[PDB]
């Protein structure tokens, strides 16, 4: 019982000012978990869609800009995909941009300019071997939807160069997720 | 966003005997409300299937007998299609089978035989007027997915012959509906 | 189980003499019921035509003159089909003919002249919001054939230009039915 | 104005128990008649179908069994088709079974088994002569609908194996009628 | 006798400013009705266009900005087509949105940016129930053009992210109506 | 914005009696006026069609008759089409038809005869001069529709033959007319 759906998530991310004169960089990380974009249901039905496996398809990673178009000390900065759970470390001032020279880099426009990513993710299975899939649609893991406790995604991580001014962005993201095996539990009243 | 999908529910109904010796039936009607097979959700979501909106397509009703093969004292009786919540009055005994002659019959073996029945069934907007739509997939009406007021379905009456012994059935419902604007809230 | 038949029903309607030397209009409304052609049947069965639901195919209202060729002080009329129980209000003596620049208007000769009109009637579902549906034999609503409360079709407004002498018209409506699901009741006796 | 439909009536009949050791058949007779499936009307409509003409098409008679399917002392008897108002005589316990070599025998297979026959009655016009139509759709004829005097229709005959227990049916037959000429009265009120 | 045209309106809507930092949003709700587009006339003709019959086809709301393009504490919201009178709750302060997993979802830039929407309302012909019609331009309904009660049409919802300034905009609905029966009443003078 | 419509207008019109022996005839003439079909609007619209310009294609001058068909001293008269406002004199008892060698003479058969004109009006620019354009429907000149001052249209003038008896006529004269730029203003309330 197939339920392909879109489901959404909004937050904010800053990179605070520095008094440094050199380009320097800022780094982080992001993960992707289904509890984030689905909540618990109720009752005999643990969780608010009534599935009982899913696989993550795609994700949409969008970086809204906050900041206006008159804003100077302008930037360069990368976004790449890392499908493993080991990320360059995170860092405030970093003399340069780690993820550059990735074959999966775009560069980010800062600041009042939209960046957007949209790639296929990957389960965190073992953390000590970190293996993952290629992309295939008919071979893809079908994960169970639990009820507290789901696996989380992984898959991209940002530089952003850092400026004078504060940089704000509303990060929306978007999971483009697939469900199986209706599940729905309907007792009297 | 349009989703297709099953539920179901399953209930009891039972023929307490009769020491009349003529034939008599007996009447019966059956609705048909989404809130008995889809419970209330959790949260900022009012049900557990987020969307705002649904159209029933079909119902099958599965009469599943509960007695043996051996039961002697067989009858025989009907059932028909009614879609405007104003029956036939119930009754423990009638002397005839109204059910019989409306064009929508079917023929009810007794006790212990199997009896389905897969129709379109259709919604009460005026229970003074009572009016609907021929069968159409397209032209169908959209209703509303409430809190705790949905609409009454209707499409079943029956009339079962009395017999000596008690006859029990386990009912199963079914509905084939379509839902649209999947309305999920993720609040922190 | 469809069974079209035609149902008929005879009554009589007079414009009323007027000293009046102006033209001027008499208005009057015209509705249609099924209790009307329908009688109450008798026993297990509420009505004499054993069915349960019914719709209006079209109606065809004649207005039959009572009046000879050789009378005078001729007039000009107009009847309109007015789908909405909203006619104009019934008048005796009105300064101008109302239903003359409708788009349904029919020019009626007076007093010694047929009259038809042919058309489907709407039923009054909401008066307070009077919707109707347009033409369309597939798509048209089932009512219920109720026992003494069946619902008012709508459909007819006329005016009559009035004369020095009376007006007398024996107006024939005939129902052109659809009805469904025979549903006989058959007791012992 | 013709208008085919369908009209059914259910009862029973039983063939009392006997001590008689031999194989002895208990004969009887069935007729039909339009007073038992079409009941009296209301006012000026004498009859509930409103219609002047009829003519019988076809019945179907429907043995349904009362007994079950553990019941021993199982026989076997015949139906017959009988279009001339000259049965064999009603008997309890007769010595052989008269519908048997008759052409139109059915064998009835007792006492838990279902028994149909659709046939083509004819009606009774006169007893004394017994004579009837074959058969023809275009040539058949056309009787009043009377309203409480109609004419015995008839065509089945039966002869069923008695036994030491009750066997008990309720019989169920369909006559498949046509009527002609509408004729609904239309009083005021 | 159609005629189709083209009406429209224009007002305001402020979205406050607000001291609270996290990023949310304020909801509201937008009806239509045909009187704040069509104004009462005079005389024997009770409105301004003289037809009896409409039925509203589509809807173009434009959110015309206020702002200018130099304004930072850019947001980004929603707007969703609600076809049944029940909407979010209006909130001046919501800590997600709620309109962006909505199907009919449209992204909304802020401030100083456009935003339409063309899509087809439907009527509040029953609150309790909700119903309404799939489009189709052949079965829809037509409503009566009434004096001075006629129903709202429902069909759109936005959620728009507060800001430190005033978010001020100049909304224009345009409908596009489809008038029928034309029924100008002359009377003399 | 084009809106082809039809507007009607009835009055009366008496050719009184006369003791002349002689065949005299009574002469009149006829203009059109929108002014007389159209009634002044209500509010910010000045007319009750929220239109701004408009042309007369054609006019359909209907003579119905008052007088019964057994009227006798019969008679013969015309009718002839007169495109710039200078007719014959109005007489009352003249001893010749001046419309009858016009070559848009049609001939009124009188007093209990149907007569029709169907022809193409024309305005009055300029009464001096009284210049017009022929028929083409593509170089038609677009009037004003004008609050309480529209000019003139012309194109009929009769003769009536004089009876011993009155002949009285209700006119209804038809204007088919074309409007352009709907014009409707919608103010709040
Ligand atoms: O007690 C609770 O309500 C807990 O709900 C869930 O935690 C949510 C929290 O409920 C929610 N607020 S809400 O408006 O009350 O829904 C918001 O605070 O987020 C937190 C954290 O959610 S997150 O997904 O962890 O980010 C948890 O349940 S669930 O989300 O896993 O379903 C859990 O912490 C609590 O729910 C459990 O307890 C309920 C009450 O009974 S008892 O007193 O705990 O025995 C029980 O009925 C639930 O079934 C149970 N949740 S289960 O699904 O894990 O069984």
């Amino acid at each position: 019982g197939i339920f392909n759906t879109r489901l959404s998530r909004t937050f904010g991310y800053t990179i605070k000012r520095t008094t440094v004169k050199t380009p320097s960089w800022a780094v982080d990380m992001m993960r992707f978990n289904i509890n984030d974009f689905l909540p618990p249901g109720g009752g005999s039905n643990p969780r608010s869609v009534p599935f009982e496996y899913y696989r993550i398809r795609k994700v949409k990673v969008e970086f809204w800009p906050c900041s206006p178009i008159t804003q100077g000390d302008r930037g360069v900065g990368s976004s790449a995909v890392i499908l493993d759970d080991n990320f360059v470390t995170k860092a405030t001032a970093l003399t340069y941009d780690p993820y550059v020279n990735y074959s999966s880099r775009h560069t980010i426009t800062q600041p009042f300019s939209y960046h957007s990513r949209y790639f296929t993710p990957k389960p965190v299975l073992d953390s000590t071997i970190d293996y993952f899939q290629p992309n295939n649609k008919r071979n893809q893991l079908w994960l169970r939807l639990q009820t507290a406790g789901n696996v989380d995604h992984v898959g991209l991580g940002t530089a952003f160069e850092n400026s004078i001014y504060d940089q704000e962005y509303n990060i929306r993201v978007t999971m483009y997720v697939q469900f199986r095996e209706f599940n729905l539990k309907d007792p009297p009243l």
